[PDB]
């Protein structure tokens, strides 16, 4: 009942295609907050990168990237206000940039 959903993370560059997924309930409708939190938790656990770093980064951001070939970026230092649902099983990947 779970889909892995691909992701990348550029904090300073690597010349690695890492082939890294985050592990969803498949076919689920879901919000960019519950999105930001899958992220923040590989940010820290993968890369050392905790709310306090991206806190004090300077540019930091998420993007959706949909199977439809549109994308949405979240800016990871604003707040979320939109309602907007969105279905996993729509995602094709995410990434994640940090300055
Ligand atoms: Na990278
Ligand atoms: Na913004």
């Amino acid at each position: 009942s779970t889909i892995q959903i691909p992701y990348t993370i550029t904090v300073n560059g690597t010349s690695q295609n890492i082939l890294s997924s985050l592990t969803f309930n498949k076919n689920q409708n879901i919000s960019y907050k519950d999105i930001e939190n899958k992220v923040k938790s590989v940010l820290y656990f993968n890369r050392g990168i905790s709310d306090i770093d991206l806190r004090l980064s300077k540019q930091a951001e998420y993007t959706v990237h949909f199977k439809n070939g549109t994308k949405r970026v979240i800016d990871l230092k604003s707040g979320i206000y939109t309602a907007d649902l969105i279905n996993t099983s729509d995602i094709k990947a995410i990434s994640v940039n940090v300055d």
